[PDB]
């Protein structure tokens, strides 16, 4: 909002007044990061100066003028800023005009969106045409092979979820061989979330964890000493560390907090790292669910984190470097080691030429990882990508589908993101979903391959827009501020 003060000879003065209006939590309205606001006028630039006192760090760039506000930056619930700004009348356009506020957020960040609903789709009483565009594509069991890494950019399928059940060769943690696996319909649940929500490759995921910790891995090796497993009547060996408080992903204490301040839009207050990560054996643990999007999203603050510095050079070096993996290689490190990792590497400014020009990324600047952590998930993420022949699938059943949106329920989100009754709502479209997507296989379940991302997108039609949040509060103001990759 901005408002004229005093109009006299030749000064003009508008008083620019931000907030949060916000009184209570609303969707991305929490907290307001601002990276810095620009107007324009051809007139000279007096002095700008805050309405309370002091006065804010300001630039002038011909017409444009670039304001910062430093440590006022950041906007909490009921949080009002007025600055004042005078102006010397000159040229044909004086007056302050054009405000545009910067969040500190990259603004060309992209979401590849997997698949949409068909248009005719409505809340309420749907047909079973609503829900599929083709019988035929939709069921489709033939596979495309396809090379995406940590961002499902081109999705091999609209509605399918393919995970690559491939035998890796590679050696896996100083393995003979090992098998990708699974290791419940939940977990798998938690990944199409992941997918759906994030644009986050579920192959990804499960490499990840298979490096981490053996999460999603089997093995031949007679070596390595772990839980029965059976695939195929043959005997498979899961190392897992199951008792381990970071899960199968590895998120540390410290990593889980961090994004937890980041994203308050997911994460509730009384989210507890150990309750979210540390799964077992048993396949109802709610840990199972939440982990892999926990993960998802530990993984999305990095991509976030660089698009907020880097800004518009993030997408130019996607399209500009001779490496096909490297976003992925540099994604993955920074799990590993830490977002400071990569802004250690100088990446995106000094070492711009030798990144950009580099066939493989990581062997150059020796992103090796602890224990060959990068080079270990490509491979694995290329070959579950690579494979056509067995793809994972399950049986979900209604009670399945339910206590999936219950944890994610009791586990994410705030109060006031969606409403007891906007939830209730959605539930019945998901359960009309359901019923009409069961018919084509008895009425006994949906496939979790085939329906299961349908399921997702008719629940997700009644979730807060837009479905990602930006980064936002105190910690993220000054990381993403000083963050230089
Ligand atoms: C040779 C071989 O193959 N051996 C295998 C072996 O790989 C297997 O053991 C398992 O290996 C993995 C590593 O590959 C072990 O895992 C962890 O993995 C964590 C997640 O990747 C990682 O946590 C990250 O560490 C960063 C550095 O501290 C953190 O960044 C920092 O966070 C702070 C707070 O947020 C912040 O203040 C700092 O600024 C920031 N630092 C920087 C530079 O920015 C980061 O937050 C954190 N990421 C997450 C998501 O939590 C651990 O560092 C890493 N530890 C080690 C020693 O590598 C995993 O623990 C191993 N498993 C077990 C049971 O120990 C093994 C399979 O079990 O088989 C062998 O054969």
């Amino acid at each position: 909002a901005y408002r004229i003060v005093s109009e006299t000879g030749d000064k003009i003065t508008v008083e620019l007044t931000l907030a949060n209006k916000n009184t209570h939590y609303v969707w991305n309205g929490w907290c307001f990061d601002i990276k810095n606001i620009t107007f324009e006028t051809t007139g000279k630039v007096l002095s700008i100066k805050y309405a309370d006192g002091g006065e804010p760090v300001y630039n002038v760039n011909g017409n444009l003028v670039t304001i910062d506000l430093t440590w006022r930056g950041i906007f909490h619930l009921n949080t009002t800023v007025k600055i004042i700004i005078e102006i010397q009348k000159s040229g044909d356009n004086p007056y302050p005009h054009n405000f545009k506020i910067h969040y500190l957020r990259g603004e060309s960040i992209i979401y590849p969106t997997i698949g949409e609903l068909p248009a005719s789709w409505k809340p309420g009483n749907f047909t079973l045409s609503d829900l599929i565009a083709d019988p035929k594509s939709y069921y489709d069991p033939h596979v495309k092979p396809h090379q995406n890494g940590f961002i499902m950019y081109n999705p091999p399928h609209p509605t399918q979820i393919i995970i690559g059940l491939a035998d890796i060769d590679y050696p896996l943690n100083l393995a003979s061989s090992a098998r990708m696996w699974v290791p419940n319909k939940y977990f798998a649940m938690g990944l199409a979330l992941a997918y759906e929500w994030f644009k986050v490759n579920p192959n990804f995921l499960m490499a990840l964890a298979a490096k981490e910790n053996w999460g999603t891995a089997v093995t031949k090796d007679p070596a390595f000493k772990g839980y029965k497993v059976i695939i195929d009547e043959e005997e498979y060996y899961w190392p897992v560390q199951i008792d381990h408080p970071d899960g199968i992903f590895q998120v540390e204490s410290g990593n889980f907090n961090q994004i937890k301040a980041y994203y308050p839009d997911i994460f509730p207050d009384t989210a507890d790292h150990d309750d979210y990560m540390k799964v077992s054996l048993d396949p109802n643990d709610t840990a199972w669910i939440t982990s892999p999007i926990v993960a998802a999203v530990s993984l999305t603050m990095e991509r976030e984190l660089l698009y907020a510095a880097v800004g518009d050079k993030y997408n130019e070096f996607l399209r500009l470097a001779k490496d096909p993996w490297a976003e992925t290689e540099i994604i993955d490190f920074g799990y590993n080691r830490g977002v400071g990792a990569i802004e250690a590497l100088k990446i995106f400014s000094d070492n711009w030429e030798k990144a950009i020009n580099a066939e493989v990324l990581w062997k150059e600047f020796n992103m090796e990882g602890f224990g060959g952590h990068v080079p270990t998930v490509i491979n694995i993420t290329a070959t579950m990508d690579m494979e056509t022949e067995r793809i994972y699938d399950a049986n979900l059943t209604w009670d399945d589908i339910e206590y999936f949106f219950t944890v994610v329920r009791q586990k994410f989100f705030r109060p006031g993101a969606i409403s007891d009754e906007e939830w209730n709502a959605m539930m019945r479209d998901v359960k009309r979903a359901y019923d009409l997507l069961s018919q084509h296989w008895g009425g006994d379940h949906i496939s979790y391959r085939y329906d299961f991302l349908t399921i997702l997108r008719v629940a997700m039609k009644h979730w807060p827009e837009p479905h990602i949040p930006r980064p936002t509060g105190d910690d993220w103001y000054y990381h993403a501020r000083n963050y230089n990759p």
